[PDB]
């Protein structure tokens, strides 16, 4: 329950974030993969046991007592705009319903469905816009992490038009 809830991004490995706890962009079986899912199971491989959940949910595995919630946005490769719309909504929805239930102060978490799972289209502001109708009812401190200075930029750019 932070004090004054915020917005931020960062430009740089979510595996190395200053939060409570991490959002892993995950495949539905819960494989290694590669992207964010990577780097996190690099870093906290232990999470990955039992960690398979459906398209559009989220599933939390306890790294010792850190939360590393899989999160699991559509391949917009495999669904039609409008569904995939719906699973991604849903999955950043179940993201804070788990952050809630964690009573964490803070979350670092990537732009769903931004990547390999993007369908070669530029989806920030859909992923982003679904993470903010997602995380404004919570009081968590939330930090999106991003690869790309572009990216950052524009995501800032987002977060800042709303203060
Ligand atoms: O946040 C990001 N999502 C991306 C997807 C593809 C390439 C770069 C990025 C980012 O920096
Ligand atoms: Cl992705």
């Amino acid at each position: 329950g932070a004090m004054a809830p915020s917005y931020r991004v960062k430009r740089m490995d979510i595996a190395k974030n200053d939060e409570e706890c991490v959002v892993n962009a995950a495949n539905p079986r819960g494989l290694p993969g590669d992207g964010v899912c990577k780097a996190v199971y690099k870093k906290w491989p232990e999470s990955f046991k039992n960690s398979a959940t459906p398209v559009g949910t989220a599933k939390t595995v306890m790294c010792g007592t850190y939360p590393v919630i899989h999160a699991v946005g559509p391949n917009f490769s495999n669904y039609t705009e409008s569904e995939g719309d719906r699973e991604l909504a849903a999955a950043y929805r179940e993201v804070a319903k788990e952050v809630t239930r964690l009573g964490v102060n803070s979350v670092a978490i990537p732009l769903l469905s931004t990547g390999v799972y993007s369908g070669g289209k530029d989806r920030l502001t859909q992923s982003l816009n679904h993470l903010f109708t997602a995380m404004d009812s919570t009081d968590a401190d939330v930090v999106i992490y991003c690869r790309d200075k572009e990216w950052e930029k524009k995501i800032s750019e987002a977060i800042q038009m709303r203060t």
